[PDB]
């Protein structure tokens, strides 16, 4: 093994809470910090977290091209972890959504056979799912960066969520501190017009930076985003989601494969029915409720404090972690107060041993995860 | 208003680790929660932050159609919140990422006039970008349901990012503790085939979901799929990714309108040219680190410990915040060893006071976020 290492964090979008708590532990352990954040709240909690902290964006400047930022942000990162040290990047949302420094400094750092992992982190699309009630299944969903949507002449699906990143800097390659003039957003505005047509609604979307303020989810047309004052609102933190202009009609080729609209529906999609809550087969759901009890071949937990903690600090600790991994069996044996069973299970690391340690597992079973909470 | 409310919070794909700090705040302050999560020490762990815990897991049966599972599920929050409890839901990854019951929840609770927000979480395809290090910009990203995708027949696109959920439970309806008969994936290998031919790379994706496991980053071709070994190991965790095939050529129409390979190159893509990290822009930008010092309009933090801490207990504290959110004067008023700037920017709650409160802002920029980290 080389010494050093880089792992990339995420704090989230919204100041504080949408950090993750692995994100927080490793800002912690790290030697070196270099953070990328917008909110000074975050910045202020990043600096209380670890003292060798460096504000990455410092390194934008007006008029600078962002790669030049960019490739600078990634080799002050690497050359501390060429120097031998655990460094981490920390960069708003989720570090490797629309972030070229990140994926750039980890690719380097492994190229030189440094140990690098990115760590996922709360995206602004996240938030926007969440916000405006939307899910990526119901109908999917296409993801695009403005310019390159342009630029690429991209392909959209009219029956499938769409959003688009970074409608605020169409075809600006730089920066400025006091934003961009965003003056070749009207070729946005006219792809969007071919595509989806003048009345074809469009959400101004901004989530929430700060605990107490709402999102932005103004509802505009796209002529309307062609108007002098709408456009104006539109900014280096703004993010479109296009709804779909109709369902698609089943394919009946397929059904036939298989042997083979759900509620809600989809606010910001034009003409939507009204979809029913409450339907006899929901009815006949709710009812059996009643006289409900567990399936024969549910799991209930049956775990004990010393293993729950022992499983909550391999998660929060690093550095128990790193002594775990190291060697499962000597770790497992100098934890205090396990069952043998427990400290069985911590021996072999396996999915099946600590489901079977932690849960009751019924005999049916006995003789592998399974969580779907989607149909369509 | 109306008593009661229904907050859905996540927790991410890797045990714990993976849940965000809001999520976990709203979980210790909630009436009630009802909880479906995958792994039993993020199970434990949730059970030792609040007393009034309900697995929703359980409502899932042998046989039984997921619909009525998500009706039972939903129901059962939203009657805890027409007796006027707080109640928070929690589900894995992203609660709002391929979930029925979230989505159905909170809309029955806002028809009714009782207040529902999501929190966003880590979803798997955020795991996923991460692990495949790949970034959903670059060149762009679709993201299906695996069996929608067949059903409606949905578009490809050839040049961009393709995500496969649930590709385990191809036409199934239903559930099974034991795992599905997935009998029905030669179908999506039959599509997949069509679209992107046989010798296209797919990639098997599991997320690791316990801290000391690595994730299942699997290469295969799309005829190796329906090798009956290698469609054996799809289940009910997992995920496809399918790179581009090529890529699209630049639009001259638009790059004019615009008046206009990054390193580094996606490695899942079959036929990627070898991307160089240090050219002549970036040997540039390099150099100019040495005499580097911060642009004038850059705004270095000038902060309070008294305002970091108030500015993460109105994140950490859903009361502080409720408190804060009634009154911003009196809030304000009340919080000790606030200076009058800083004491004032919590009066308006404003992004600019806060930042100005927070940072040393230079005169040329008094007289507004913008953080963009991609660039096309
Ligand atoms: N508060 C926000 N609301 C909506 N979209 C946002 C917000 N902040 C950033 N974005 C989007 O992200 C773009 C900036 C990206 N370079 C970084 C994205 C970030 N890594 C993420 O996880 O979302 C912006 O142009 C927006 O499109
Ligand atoms: N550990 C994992 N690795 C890869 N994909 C996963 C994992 N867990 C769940 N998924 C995907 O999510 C599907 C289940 C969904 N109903 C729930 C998704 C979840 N809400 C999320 O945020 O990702 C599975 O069929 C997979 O496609």
């Amino acid at each position: 093994t080389k010494a050093g290492s880089l792992t990339i964090v995420g704090t989230g979008i919204e100041s504080i809470g949408q950090m993750t708590l692995q994100a927080l532990s490793y800002i912690e352990a790290a030697a070196k910090v270099f953070y990328c954040v917008i909110d000074p709240a975050t910045e202020a909690f990043i600096l209380t977290k670890n003292k060798n902290c460096v504000d990455l964006f410092q390194y934008y400047d007006n008029g600078k091209s962002r790669l030049n930022t960019y490739t600078q942000m990634s080799e002050l990162m690497v050359r501390e972890v060429r120097k031998g040290l655990d460094v981490v990047g920390v960069f708003y949302g989720h570090p490797g959504v629309f972030v070229n420094p990140s994926h750039r400094a980890l690719a380097i750092a492994k190229s030189e056979g440094y140990r690098a992992r990115m760590l996922p982190g709360v995206s602004a699309e996240d938030c926007l799912f969440a916000d405006l009630c939307i899910d990526p299944s119901n109908p999917g969903c296409l993801t695009y960066e403005a310019s390159d949507f342009l630029i690429r002449d991209r392909p959209v699906s009219i029956h499938s969520h769409l959003v688009l990143f970074q409608v605020g800097c169409v075809g600006i390659a730089d920066f400025n501190f006091t934003g961009f003039d965003n003056n070749k957003f009207g070729v946005l505005v006219d792809r969007l017009e071919q595509e989806y047509g003048a009345e074809h609604p469009v959400v101004h979307y901004i989530a929430a930076m700060m605990p107490h303020q709402d999102p932005v989810t103004d509802k505009y047309t796209v002529a309307q985003l062609r108007e002098p004052e709408i456009a104006k609102r539109v900014g280096g933190v703004s993010t479109f989601y296009i709804p779909p202009k109709a369902r698609k009609a089943s394919n009946l080729d397929i059904i036939r494969r298989l042997e083979l609209r759900i509620y809600p529906a989809n606010q910001w999609e034009p003409d939507v029915p009204e979809v029913e809550p409450y339907r006899p087969s929901d009815q006949a759901a709710i009812a059996q409720l009643a006289d409900h009890a567990p399936p024969e071949q549910y799991q209930p937990l049956a775990t004990s404090k010393a293993m729950s903690d022992v499983m909550t600090k391999l998660a929060l600790d690093p550095k128990a972690l790193a002594d775990y991994k190291a060697d499962h069996r000597a770790f497992a044996q100098s934890v205090p107060d396990l069952t043998p069973q427990e400290r069985a299970a911590l021996e072999l690391g396996d999915s099946w041993a600590i489901r079977c340690a932690m849960k009751n597992m019924p005999s049916s079973l006995l003789d592998f995860p399974w969580v779907i909470v989607v149909g369509v």
